[PDB]
């Protein structure tokens, strides 16, 4: 919880609402659900989706 | 990882159960999708995971 930082880039799976983004992307927090994945918003583009936990880190 | 839908109708849950309560136009992040209709998912407004039914929801996006 709070602002995390993508690590590395991702590019998201076709029809699903996960979200792609760039390495130093930074998100803020809505929700944390199971397995490490978590409901956010990408301050660069403005985007709500779904990033998990394993590429992203504390700012 | 997967998709969101909507409620497009309010629920009450039965009492007791894993069945989750919500709202028209809540936003749900679906985990499972049973083949009885039903699915396993986390309501993002009140955070509770549970069972809702397809009927009352719709794709978004």
């Amino acid at each position: 919880r709070r602002r995390v930082r993508a690590i590395l880039p991702y590019t998201k799976v076709p029809d699903t609402d996960e979200i792609s983004f760039l390495k130093g992307d930074m998100f803020i927090v809505h929700n944390e659900l199971e397995d490490g994945w978590m409901w956010v918003t990408n301050l660069r583009t403005d985007e709500q989706g779904l990033i998990v936990e394993d590429l992203v880190e504390e700012v």
